[PDB]
């Protein structure tokens, strides 16, 4: 049934990494784009097991694998707008309101994935995309873990993710929740978004910038350039103790998650 429809072109190179690249490939019949993640196989096996099982407007889409030989070929949602690490202007962030717009993407994304057990464990701006309307995407699920089966939780001990993004007690606490751990990881991107850096290299009493922040020294770079009501809810989110650290229903009432800041997608204008 209609020849030739099986055909991708690989157009061009989305992003490079540690394992595989990711090419933009165009469909030769109807042009539709998608992205493949080829794996040079000579973890991708939970990878691909994870991926089936996720079905979200904030997740990105899993298609299909092809093996073929060693060569592991992973076609996933095409999301033209890349990568949100590159929406953060340097020491600046970005508008409030498209800050909150991501971060309530983030959250429904996030939400999902605990809902079905799934914790992602790497959350940070250059694994969320966004797609042609500025939705945002979670992606890369290569760290990916099931911490919740037959509604018995698994409490983690791998270290996992990425220093400046990581919770403190992956650090210092042989096991942990995993939820907590994307929660803070949430709220250092909400951070970055917010401020245009990084607070600390890593969450440790031996980082200066981390002890600062828990003697409440907000006048000081990150903090001062976050107005009031988003740092409020960075106060709850950034909490050492895992176990008093704000949960996701409980941003979902924060002050600043709902307060009215962005308009709609300017859809209609003719005046007069
Ligand atoms: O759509 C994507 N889907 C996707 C799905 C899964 C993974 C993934 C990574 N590991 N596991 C799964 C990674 C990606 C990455 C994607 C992407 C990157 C990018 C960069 C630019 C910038 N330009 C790129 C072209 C050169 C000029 C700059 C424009 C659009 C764009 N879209």
């Amino acid at each position: 049934a209609v020849p030739f429809v099986e055909d991708w072109d690989l157009v061009q190179t989305l992003g490079e990494g540690a394992y595989g690249e990711v090419q933009l490939a165009v469909n030769r019949v109807t042009e539709e784009a998608v992205a493949v993640k080829i794996v040079d196989m000579k973890n991708i096996k939970k990878e691909i097991c994870i991926n089936k099982m996720l079905n979200h407007e904030n997740v990105v889409k899993f298609y299909g694998h092809r093996r073929e030989g060693n060569i592991q070929y992973l076609f996933l949602e095409y999301c033209s707008g890349g990568e949100l690490f590159d929406r953060i202007e340097p020491d600046i962030g970005m508008p409030e309101p498209d800050a909150q717009r991501f971060f309530h993407q983030l959250m429904a994304g996030v939400v999902y994935l605990h809902g079905i057990g799934i914790t992602h464990r790497d959350i940070k701006p250059e694994n969320l995309l966004l797609d042609e309307r500025d939705n945002l995407k979670i992606s890369d699920f290569g760290l990916a873990t099931v911490f919740r089966y037959n509604n018995r939780e698994r409490l983690l001990n791998k270290m996992c993710g990425t220093l400046p993004y990581v919770a403190p007690e992956l650090l210092k606490r042989r096991e942990f929740h995993a939820e907590p751990v994307d929660v803070w990881s949430c709220g250092i991107v909400l951070t970055a978004m917010l401020a245009g850096e990084l607070p600390w290299d890593q969450p440790s009493d031996s980082c200066q910038e981390y002890s600062d922040w828990k003697e409440k020294k907000t006048y000081l770079n990150p903090w001062k350039k976050i107005d009031s009501a988003p740092l409020a809810l960075l106060h709850k989110i950034l909490v050492e103790n895992p176990s008093a650290r704000i949960t996701i229903p409980d941003i979902k009432k924060d002050r600043w998650y709902n307060k009215p800041l962005k308009k709609g997608a300017k859809r209609p204008r003719v005046t007069s």
